[PDB]
């Protein structure tokens, strides 16, 4: 599986319009918050409360994640 720290991620629609349709790299993932960082050294946060986005791996992989319908709470228990 391998974590997703550094991978690329694109948003199709998010709770906030300021981030809606945003695109960038990954840094960290939270139960209700998506953290975006790019190897360039640029980091930016993006709430997961209602944000669908797919990740891209240089190796040639296509991953998808839902911030609207797949909002799960791990450490916080279900």
């Amino acid at each position: 599986r391998h974590e997703l720290i550094g991978l690329s991620v694109r948003i199709a629609r998010s709770v906030h319009r300021d981030i809606q349709g945003i695109s960038g790299r990954v840094v960290d993932e939270t139960r209700n918050t998506l953290r975006i960082e790019m190897d360039d050294g640029r980091e930016i946060t993006v709430p997961k409360g209602i944000a669908v986005f797919h990740f891209r791996t240089p190796q040639g992989e296509l991953v998808e994640i839902d911030g609207r319908a797949l909002v799960a709470r791990p450490e916080e228990r279900i």
